[PDB]
C-alpha cells in the first residue's frame, strides 16, 4: 500500500507557446489535452498515464503543487488519517477536479508546498506499448526523456530563527507516507543541521528532496534518461533549441547520476539525469554528505 | 513490509579453487569468509551485507538454494503464516545455521527448489563507503558487478501432464510474498501458457524469475553493470580469463537490458547485464512477449 | 599524393526494391541518383561526395567492382605507371563512365577483382553542412552510419597450390599504390602464411582488407559509427527491420572496433562498427594475429 | 614523406614531484626516464616511442618546445630546405641532443615559439603488445589516456597593428610541412580574420592549432581517449585527485570531440577528449565557425 511514485507537477509559465513548444522539442514530452482555462497536460514516452507535467497560464515562474500517486483508492483515506494525526490538515478533491485525474487528497507540507495524492489517473499506456514491445520508440524527440523522475522542493530553512522545513519535510514524508532517507548533506556545526534530503518510495535513489533556502519555492522537476550517451544527446539538443544551461554535463557525487540543469523559458529549472546509480534500499545506509565537501 | 530483494544464492561447485578465482577476477567479487565446513562466501562491491553467493563443494553443479531478505524480522512469523494457509510446508533455521546470518524461514517453491527468508545478515558496508562516497572504488577487478540481481531458476513443465510450475510459481510468490508480474512470455494456444515469467519487488524489472523446463534447476544467476560500457567491458575481462561464453554481447527485449551468458568453472550459468530499462510499478501493464516471437 | 581513402562499392543486387530500402531505413543512407539502366547510387550522411555505394541489378550477389579516391588527378597517371610496371595492366575510363564520376583507371588485383582509381566525383555535401554544423544531423534514419569505411574482400588462397592472392594484393597495393600493413592473420606452420591483412592510406586502422579463401569474392562492406551506444542502436535497429543478423555484438581483437555483421536482402554482408581503436601511423608495428588465436 | 603526428609537448613545471604525479595519476602516463638535468620524461600505454612529454624544471608555467615525428631521416633536409625558403632560420641538433632521442630539425615558428622535427627515437611498444594483443591493458591508472593527441598554441594577434600570427603560423605549416586546414574560427568583419585554426597531417580532425591572443603562448596539451564514458570516468579521476577543472564534460562543436579541461599542478591547461569526430581528408571542406557563434 502506499505511495508508488511521483504523478505530475504542476508548473506556473507565463509563455505558453514557448513553454509547451520547450517541453515537447528539448525533454520530448508530448500533449494529451487542454482544459478549457488553458492549462496544458504532457507525458513522457515511457509513461503510461495521461499526464506528468501541467502547464498552468500565470504571470509568474515557480510550482502550483506536486503529486504522487497511490497504489490503490482506500490508501488515500489511511495516508489522510496518519497526515492528520500528524497536525496537517487536509481535504479530498473529488474526481474530476483535473481532467482525466480522479478524487485527489490535498494538503501543505510544513514548507508550504501543496502536496496531493491521487490513486486514479486514465491509463493511455507508453509509446512502445506492451505486447512484443520495441525497446525504444522510433520518431522521438529532442532528449527523448523516459519519465518524470523526481522533484527537488527548495524549503524555508532559517536556523537562528529555528525553521528548518527541510528537516520537517522530512520526518511529515516518512512517518506520514512511509517514504524512507536514502541520502542527506548535513551541514552546520558538525554536520547538525540538515540541509538537503533525498527521500524514495521506489528503489531509485529518490522520488523527492528538499533543499534548504531563504523561502520556499522549486527547484527543479527531473526526467529520466538511459545511459550517460543520452545525456551528451540531450545537451546537443539543448544547443539546437537554444536553452538556457545552468550546469554543464557533469556526475552528481549525489545519485551518482550524470546531470544536465537547464532552464524552460519562463525560468523553471530542469534536470535530465542517467543511470540508476544504486538500488535504493529500506537497509541501505543513508550516503551522508558533509558541508566541508 | 515483506521482501526486499534478492539476498544470497547457494550454488554448487566441482573445483572451488577454480570456481573463487572465477567470481573474483571476472565477476569482481571478494571473498568474505570460509566456514569450516569448506564452503566460499562472497560479495560485491556494492552490497553491504556479507554475501550474495555461497559456493558448497560438490560432485556437481547447480543451485543448493535461494535467499531473499525481509525488512524485519517479524515479517518472518507473518510470511510464514500466508504460505502455510497457501499450502506449503515451512521451517525456521534458527540464527547461526550460516555463519553471519540471522534465522531463516525454510520452504520449497511448487517447482520444488528451496527458498529461504532472512531479516538479519551481518553489515560490513559497501567498498566506496557512506560519508563522502566515491561513485566507484579503485582498484576494482574484472567486470565489477554492482550486486546480485535475480536469478532465473528453471522450472518442471509439463502442459499435457498438467504440471506448469512457471504457474504455480508466479501465483505462489505473488500471493504469498506479495511480489508483482512485471514481464511474461506466453506460449501454447493463443498465449494460454505462462512459459516465462518476471516479477519484482523492487523496481527493477525483475528480482525473481521462472522459465520452464523439463526438470526444475537453475538456469543463471544475474550481476547488475552499470551502462552499456561496462558490458562491453566486461566481455574484454571474459576474453581475458578465458571464460566460455554462453551468449554474445545483445540487447534483451526482456527487461531492456543489454547482456551477456557465460558459465562458471563448474557449468553455472551467469549473467552481466546493464541498465535500468525501465521502472517496475504495480500499476504498469505487464509485458506480454508471444510465442511467435 | 595518391590514394585518401575508399570512394564507392558497387554491389550485384536481385531485388532492387528490396536492397535499396535496406541501405536506407537500416544504415541510413540517402538515394542520390538512378541512372538510365537501373543502377541506384547511395550515399552516408556525414560524406560529402555523391555516392559511396552503387546497388546495380543482376540475378546474383557479389561485388562488381571497388573503388577509391585519390588526391588530384595527375596522380592516376603516375599510379599507371607504377602498376604497369609491376606487372598489372590497366586501363583508363574516361570522365562520364559513371555518373556524377570523373575519369577513373581501372585495373584487377591479383586476387581477381577489379579495382578503380578516381580523382573526381560531384560534391554535394554532408548532411550537417560546414558553416557552424551541428555534430549531428536531425530526421537520422537507421544505424545513421557516417560513412562507407573499408572493405574486406575474400582472396583466392590455396597453400598447396602455391596460390596465395592474399600475400600477392597485400604486396601490389604496398608497392604500387603506397599502403602500409596495420595488422596481419598469420597461418600455417610458425605463421608462415598471410590469410589476412589489414592496410591503410588514413590513420584508421584499415582501409582495405584481405582475407584468404577458396574463391575470390566480398566478405563484407563496412560502415563508421561513432561510439558503442550507436552500436547497440544499430541492432535495434536491425531488429525493427527483422534483418538478418551474422555475428551478435562484439568487440573485434582487429581495429579494436566493437561491429555487427548482417546482411541486405541480396546476401552481401555488411558491419557496423565503432570507434577508431588506435592511430594508424606508418612507424607502428603491424598487429599479428597468429592461428592459435 | 613528412610529419606524421606530434612527436612530443615540452612544459615548464615548478614542482617537479607534484607535476610527475598528475601525469601519472590523473592522466594514467607512465615515467621513463630522467636525465642528469633533472627532466623527466613520460609516456602514455598506447604509443610506442619513448616519450611523449617532457616535464622540465623551471620557475613558471609554459612550453620549452613542440616536436613532431616525420617519416624518414632524409625528411629532415628536404623540410629544412622548404623552410628556410619560406624565409625562417633553422638549425640541427644531432641526435642525443634530448635522451632515446635522434637528431632534430630546429626552428621557429612565425608565432614565436620553437617546433623540433625528428625521425627517430627510440621504440620501447605499447603497453598491450603487437602479438595477440588485448583490447587495453590492466593496471591501467587514471584517465587512462591513449596518446598525446594534439597541441593548442596560442599565437600573438594584434589586427590593429596588422600582426596575425595564427594566419602566419597557418600558412607556414600547410605551405613548409603540407598540413590541411579542417577548421578555422573566423571574426572580424564578414568574417575576414582567421583568429582559431586547425590543422592535420593524419586523418584525426587536428594535430596541430593556432588560436589568436595578446602573447604567444600554450594553451593546452590533448590526450585521446576512447568513448563518452572514458571521458565521465577521467572527471571521476580528477575529482578524487583533486584536479582543478577549467571547462566541465561538453562536446566541443570544433572536432566534434566531447572534452574536459583541467591544469597541472604548475598552470598547464590539459585536454582529455574522446572520439575521432570524422575522418579528416584533403578533399574535405573547412568546418568553418563564425564569431555570432
Ligand atoms: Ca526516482
Ligand atoms: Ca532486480
Ligand atoms: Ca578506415
Ligand atoms: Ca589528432
Ligand atoms: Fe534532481
Ligand atoms: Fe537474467
Ligand atoms: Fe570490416
Ligand atoms: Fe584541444
Amino acid at each position: 500500500m502506499g505511495v508508488l511514485r511521483i504523478g505530475h507537477a504542476s508548473l506556473k509559465v507565463m509563455d505558453m507557446d514557448a513553454a509547451v513548444r520547450h517541453y515537447e522539442n528539448v525533454l520530448g514530452m508530448k500533449t494529451t489535452m487542454k482544459d478549457k482555462a488553458g492549462n496544458v497536460y504532457l507525458k513522457c514516452w515511457d509513461e503510461w498515464d495521461k499526464y506528468s507535467v501541467i502547464l498552468t497560464p500565470s504571470d509568474q515562474a515557480g510550482m502550483n503543487h506536486l503529486a504522487y500517486k497511490v497504489e490503490k483508492e482506500a490508501d488515500l483515506e489511511a495516508l489522510q488519517q496518519k497526515i492528520e494525526a500528524w497536525g496537517v490538515k487536509t481535504t479530498m478533491l473529488d474526481e474530476g477536479t483535473l481532467p482525466s485525474t480522479g478524487r485527489m487528497l490535498q494538503f501543505k507540507l510544513p514548507s508550504g508546498h501543496e502536496m496531493r495524492l491521487y490513486a486514479s489517473k486514465e491509463f493511455v499506456g507508453t509509446d512502445v506499448g506492451n505486447i512484443n514491445p520495441d525497446p525504444w520508440p522510433d520518431g522521438l524527440k529532442g532528449a527523448g526523456a523516459h519519465w518524470l523522475d523526481h522533484c527537488l522542493l527548495v524549503c524555508e530553512m532559517n536556523p537562528e530563527a529555528g525553521i528548518n522545513t527541510v528537516a520537517d519535510n522530512t520526518r511529515f514524508v516518512t512517518e506520514c507516507l512511509d517514504f524512507f532517507l536514502t541520502e542527506q548533506v548535513l551541514v552546520g556545526p558538525g554536520g547538525s543541521i540538515q540541509a538537503t534530503t533525498f527521500l524514495a518510495r521506489t528503489t531509485t535513489p529518490h522520488d523527492i528532496a528538499f533543499v534548504g533556502g531563504p523561502t520556499s519555492g522549486l527547484h527543479h522537476i527531473a526526467f529520466f534518461l538511459d545511459s550517460w550517451h543520452d545525456v551528451l544527446k540531450a545537451a546537443d539538443v539543448m544547443a539546437k533549441n537554444k536553452v538556457r544551461i545552468d550546469v554543464a554535463p557533469t556526475r552528481h557525487g549525489i545519485t551518482r547520476g550524470e546531470t544536465i540543469y537547464f532552464f524552460d523559458p519562463s525560468g523553471n529549472r530542469n534536470e535530465t539525469f542517467a543511470g540508476l546509480g544504486y538500488l535504493a534500499q529500506r537497509d541501505r545506509p543513508v550516503t551522508t554528505w558533509t558541508e566541508d565537501q
